[PDB]
């Protein structure tokens, strides 16, 4: 559903549901040992009105993770896959 | 996907994707002629770490809508259906 996180023994990959969001609006903030994720839907006022959608979350990487190894790639299905293997994995 | 809004000619029904969220964490704030929606996933720190998910949005009702008529009901599938017929509809 929405709580889609791959918790392995030596790595991880979060699959955030951000369909109809743009890579430009998606942020992955790897700081120290925590990741702040963002994703806001371009505000488009109309019949439906102002859009202030923010489908994001937060993932705190284990202390034994090398930040460098952390990557992300939004798929066309709108799934933001954030894979961050642990140090020397 | 995530941008799921039913825009009719005399009414509307927004179907917000908030699976794995609780009605207690969901808010619908009908004020004047705008609706501020909220929905935060209970923070549960673990392997995955602190959870700060906020899958919400914003819908500005037409001026010809009676706020009283506006209702909402989270389904078991995790779809928050917010139906708000216009005045005298």
């Amino acid at each position: 559903g929405l709580s889609e996180m791959r918790l392995e023994k030596d790595r991880f990959s979060v699959n955030l549901d951000v369909k109809h969001f743009s890579p430009e609006e998606l942020k992955v903030k790897v700081l120290g040992d925590v990741i702040e994720v963002h994703g806001k839907h371009e505000e488009r006022q109309d019949e439906h009105g102002f859009i202030s959608r923010e489908f994001h979350g937060k993932y705190r990487i284990p202390a034994d993770v090398d930040p460098l190894t952390i990557t992300s790639s939004l798929s066309s299905d709108g799934v933001l896959t954030v894979n961050g293997p642990r140090k020397q994995v």
